[PDB]
């Protein structure tokens, strides 16, 4: 009939590192109806017991497991979780798959809302990744070998063979300039934009162990380690500090980019977006979302209006903070 979401947990008691590798979690293999995607965090904790191995949970065990496994700081975990939820979770059950749609997220909701997961392409999840493809090209959550071939040639080049800030920078460039040759659809505007860069020193801020103090950079068998194969490096240590997007405007300096997208179905021709978010409009992004959540609910009742509106507001509360202030939004009215 209907669960009542409860508000995001807040930041962990204990935010210094520690073992995350431990014995209580253990990598193993997929079974039958395990789902994965195309977020490696996600993926690694689901694979190691952090979150249900099934790759199915609440907003609030995606939360806990990202802080716990990883030290991912609270907002950013409102920021992100929030947003995967409302866009492609099933707001009734309150279950989020971290993939593909599965039957465990429960009754679909109504149409045009889907609860497709993190898979869904074109508002959360977009192009120019670091070790997935674009959509378009037929698979846009499995790990591709050849990508992170370019991971490493890039980290040879740049980075010593390591990933650091410098090859960062590059990789995220070099792959932009690869989907507008090759992608007709390509697009790089509102959320994907701003994703795009935080994910590109989410490994060097939380796939480096923490023990490391000093020139923070990541290896090619750690990265390999949990990019295709979902496990913590032997002995993981997360990072000692509460960690997201540090970095992440560096990344955008060495190559400055504009939101936009390949016009008119044609290759090597993209067109900026002026109405996008970006760095210095956030709240866009805020508004944005909003709007597209009321094009998936146009006409809610009932809990799922009732947990719509719960969930708008948890989301916010993470927005709020992480983007320096908006006003928030009431597309549902109140309780
Ligand atoms: C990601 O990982 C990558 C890979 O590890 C990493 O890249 C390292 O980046 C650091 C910088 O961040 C590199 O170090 C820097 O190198 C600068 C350039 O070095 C060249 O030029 C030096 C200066 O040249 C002057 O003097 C010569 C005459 O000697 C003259 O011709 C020039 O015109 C100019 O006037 C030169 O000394 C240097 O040569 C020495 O070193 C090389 C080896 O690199 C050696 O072969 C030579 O025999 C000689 O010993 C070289 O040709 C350098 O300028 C810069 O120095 C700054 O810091 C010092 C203090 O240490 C200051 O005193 C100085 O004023 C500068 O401000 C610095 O050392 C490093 O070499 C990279 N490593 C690799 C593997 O490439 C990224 O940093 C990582 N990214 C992140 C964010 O972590
Ligand atoms: C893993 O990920 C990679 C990268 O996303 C995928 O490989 C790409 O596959 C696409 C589709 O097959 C390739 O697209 C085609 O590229 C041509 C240009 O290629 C050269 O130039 C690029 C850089 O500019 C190099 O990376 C590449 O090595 C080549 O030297 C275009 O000419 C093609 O355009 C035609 O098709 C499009 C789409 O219909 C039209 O819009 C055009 O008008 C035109 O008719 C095309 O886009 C792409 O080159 C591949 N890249 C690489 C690096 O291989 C893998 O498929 C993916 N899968 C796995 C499992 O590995
Ligand atoms: C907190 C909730 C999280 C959600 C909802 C989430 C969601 C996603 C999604 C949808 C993508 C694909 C983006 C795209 O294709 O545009 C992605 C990629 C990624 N996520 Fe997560 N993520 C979360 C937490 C984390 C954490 C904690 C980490 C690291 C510890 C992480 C690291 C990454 C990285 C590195 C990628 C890029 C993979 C690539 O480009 O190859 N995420 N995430
Ligand atoms: C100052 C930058 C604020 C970053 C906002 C990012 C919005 C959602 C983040 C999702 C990150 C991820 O892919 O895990
Ligand atoms: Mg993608």
């Amino acid at each position: 009939q209907g669960v009542d979401p409860p508000p995001p947990p807040g930041p962990p008691s204990f935010t210094g590192t520690k073992l995350v590798n431990d014995a209580d979690h253990p990598w193993q293999p997929l079974r039958e109806g395990d789902i994965r995607g195309p977020c490696p965090g996600l993926n690694t904790l689901a694979s190691h017991g952090y979150l249900p191995r099934d790759g199915v949970a609440t907003p609030a065990q995606i939360i806990t497991a990202t802080q716990e496994g990883f030290n991912f700081e609270n907002n950013a975990a409102i920021v992100a979780t929030y947003l995967g939820h409302l866009l492609n979770g099933n707001l009734v059950t309150d279950l989020l798959s971290i993939g593909g749609a599965t039957p465990k997220t429960g009754p679909p909701p109504p149409p045009p809302a889907h609860a497709g997961g993190l898979n869904v392409h074109g508002t959360f999840e977009g192009d120019a990744g670091m070790t997935r493809a674009d959509e378009f090209f037929g698979d846009n959550h499995s790990f591709n070998q050849t990508l992170f071939d370019k991971f490493v040639d890039f980290s040879n080049r740049y980075g010593g063979g390591f990933y650091n800030l410098t090859v960062a920078g590059e990789l995220r460039y070099s792959r932009i300039q690869d989907s507008i040759a090759t992608n007709p659809e390509f697009q790089f505007k509102n959320v994907r934009f701003i994703t795009a860069y935080g994910e590109t020193v989410f490994p060097i801020n939380l796939f480096v162990d923490g023990r490391v103090t000093t020139d923070r950079k990541l290896s090619m068998e750690d990265a390999a380690s949990i990019f295709r194969d979902m496990r913590f490096p032997d002995d993981f240590h997360r990072s000692a500090v509460p960690a997201s997007n540090e970095g992440a405007d560096q990344v955008l300096a060495a190559h400055p980019w504009v939101p936009g997208g390949n016009a008119d179905n044609q290759v090597n021709n993209y067109v900026e977006d002026p109405d996008s978010a970006d760095f210095t409009h956030l709240c866009r992004l805020y508004e944005f979302v909003v709007g597209s959540v009321q094009e998936l609910y146009p006409n809610p009742t009932g809990i799922l209006r009732r947990n719509l509106i719960k969930n708008l507001h948890y989301w916010w509360t993470g927005v709020n903070v992480a983007f320096g202030g908006c006003d928030e939004l009431f597309p549902y009215g109140q309780l």
